[PDB]
DNA sequence: GCTCTAGATTTTCATACGGC
DNA sequence: GCCGTATGCCAATCTAGAGC
């Protein structure tokens, strides 16, 4: 395939040399690059750019679902004429089967399966083996496990017209790869007959099922067909037919997976029972056991993942099967706001490996459980081709792997870093209401940024005392109402906005002109360098922003921000006095 | 170095049951 | 033994500080 790029825009400001060196970066075959880019310049555009030119199939990883929805969304309209898919946890709700030694709990594993999201699933990793022209947006699920990618595609089901098959062997190995027969509700993962039309649907489709024709054991004609209404569409020459789930587990391999397991459990029963943990090998053999009966009296058992790499016949240690094996060996990975992502990456093993190791402690699992996991940090790394760091803040990680960095600051639309003051802590609340008034008068919004939540809520109560309208917002407030509270925000509900750790990455609010930095001197995390610049970027999207940080001391994290932030401007002016802009405010949509 | 602390996101091969 | 349906808010992750 090849990629399609579609925009009405060509590349500005920045965006140009900024592509033209991640470009040259990947031709000469750099593996870790970063782009620097600050907030609001267009990054999304910038790195399509790039994957138009070096047409590589790639994966976007982003460390939260709603902006990798965005990320999906944009990319769909820059990338119409090729595969842009979704890849992310597929559960509505799920509980892990977690073991908490202090309050001598076990917790039950539940869960709940989100029917969309699978779809979606399917339809990445089907797209990767089709055509060569995919980007999929994926979650830190990219490093989870799933079956090989070998044996995920020498178990498809392969269609062309003038094909010799019988129709019952078509049915009965569509059986082999998950599929259900079903003439009541047509839907995807099922398949029906309706005389010499085997009609099947495929897994990775929402509405869009085959209808293979058959005259004899021959295929007269094959054809993609809308199931809303039921018409017919467009006729193919020939389709693919992907397995229902990434996981195979036929008979063949196991009959000895069994007895490995069987066999894993007398010693480790041995083992445990030698150390007077009599109590926890009763547990261990009762779940074994009736799990091992199971998986003779059928196919499955419950928690069967545990058993993932016994299953399998490889080997104690063994690195698992994931989404990046599905690419080809010379794909390209975007890491979006790396600065946390990756971090998250490297915590996925710690707090799975954490939590199983308890319940293999008390013999609620087999050690072999430990081998059903994601990839360590390390095993990430050695499965990177090429990578680009995408943040505003990169972290050390990036940089220390990065030829230097991709610097691209200047916005399209010529609106600047903010000013930033630095005020004492003598009367700060009054300094602020006041300031919060001014802003008042000329219709634009506030954020004040807090340590605590308690001090967050105390604010706003406090506040309220002096006529001010505004909201908290933390963690306590689920989703759907954060949505909301900040909608109301934009709308005019609120003319402030009091939070601690909410109001940084992935907030466009072109209303706020202030930004209130409380107890800014006070050293941590929330008040790190790149914490303090990726707040300062929420009063970047107006043409007054501003940024107030109220202190006594002046710290080393303070110090850096306010220069990085001061330089950044003063390129920002030069290009606006260069080109005669001037800045404008983001008109953007409400919902 | 170990053990707290704050406020943050993500992840995980569904399953027990009653009525057939 | 098969199948349709009601069912949960239950962990350990991160950073970068503070006391020892
Ligand atoms: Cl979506
Ligand atoms: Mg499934
Ligand atoms: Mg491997
Ligand atoms: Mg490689």
């Amino acid at each position: 395939g090849r990629f399609q790029l579609v925009a009405p825009y060509e590349p500005q400001g920045d965006q140009p040399q900024a592509i033209a060196k991640l470009v040259d970066g990947l031709r000469r075959g750099v593996k870790h690059q970063t782009l620097l880019g600050a907030t609001g310049t267009g990054k999304t555009f910038t790195i399509s750019n790039v994957i138009a030119q070096v047409n590589k199939p790639t994966l976007v990883i982003a460390h939260n679902k709603t902006l990798a929805g965005q990320l999906y969304s944009e990319l769909k309209e820059f990338f119409p004429h090729n595969a842009v898919e979704y890849f992310v946890s597929y559960y509505d709700y799920y509980q892990p089967e977690a073991y908490v030694p202090q309050t001598d709990t076990y917790i039950e594993k539940d869960a709940k399966i989100n029917d969309e999201i699978d779809k979606l699933r399917h339809s990445a990793t089907s797209a990767l083996f089709e055509r060569r022209d995919v980007i999929i947006v994926a979650s830190v699920s990219s490093i989870y496990g799933l079956g090989s990618p070998e044996e995920y595609r020498e178990l498809v089901v392969s269609l062309r017209v003038g094909m010799e098959i019988e129709r019952n062997a078509l049915l009965r190995r569509l059986v082999d790869i998950q599929y259900d027969r079903n003439d009541i509700d047509f839907r995807r993962g099922t398949f029906r007959v309706r005389g010499d039309v085997v009609e099947i649907f495929p897994a990775s489709r929402d509405e869009h099922s085959i209808r293979v024709e058959f005259f004899g054991d021959e295929i007269e004609r094959i054809r993609e067909v809308d199931a809303l209404t039921g018409e017919v569409l467009g006729e193919r020459e020939h389709v693919a037919i992907f397995p229902a789930s990434h996981f195979v587990c036929r008979e063949e391999k196991m009959r000895l997976a069994i007895q490995n397991i069987e066999q894993e459990l007398e010693e480790r029963l041995a083992e445990l029972r030698a150390q007077g943990k009599l109590l926890e090998a009763q547990r261990l053999e009762q779940r074994t056991r009736y799990d091992l009966e199971m998986m003779r009296e059928m196919g499955f058992s419950s928690g069967i993942e545990n058993y993932s790499r016994h299953l399998a016949l490889r080997p104690p240690g063994s690195t698992p099967y994931t989404l990046l094996d599905y690419f080809p060996d010379d794909f390209l990975i975007i890491v979006d706001e790396s600065h946390v992502t990756l971090p998250q990456l490297r915590g996925m093993y710690n707090g799975d490996r954490a939590r199983k190791q308890v319940l293999v402690d008390h013999g609620f699992r087999l050690p072999s459980a430990l081998d059903n996991r994601p990839l360590t940090f390390e095993e990430f790394e050695q499965k990177i081709n090429q990578i680009i760091y995408v943040s505003a803040t990169p972290g050390p990680y990036e940089l220390e792997h990065s030829p230097g960095v991709v610097e691209q600051i200047i916005r399209p639309t010529g609106l600047l870093d903010p000013t930033i003051d630095v005020r004492p802590t003598k009367g700060q609340i009054d300094d602020l209401i006041g300031e919060i008034r001014e802003r008042v008068e000329r219709n634009e919004r506030t954020l004040v940024t807090t340590l605590t939540k308690k001090m967050a809520e105390d604010l706003t109560d406090y506040l309220k005392e002096a006529g001010i309208k505004v909201a908290y917002l933390h963690s306590e407030i689920k989703t759907l109402e954060r949505i909301e509270i900040i909608r109301d925000l934009r709308l005019g509900k609120y003319d402030v906005l009091v939070g601690i750790n909410l109001l940084r990455e992935g907030l466009d609010i072109p209303e706020v002109s202030l930004v209130a930095i409380l107890d800014a001197d006070k050293e941590g995390f929330l008040r790190s360098e790149r914490s303090l610049i990726q707040t300062i970027g929420r009063a970047a999207r107006n043409a007054n922003g501003h940024v107030i940080m109220y202190a006594d001391t002046i710290t080393k994290s303070m110090e850096i921000a306010i220069q990085e932030t001061k330089r950044r401007r003063a390129i920002q002016e030069e290009y606006n006095r260069k080109h005669g802009i001037v800045p404008r405010t983001v008109k953007k949509e409400i919902r």
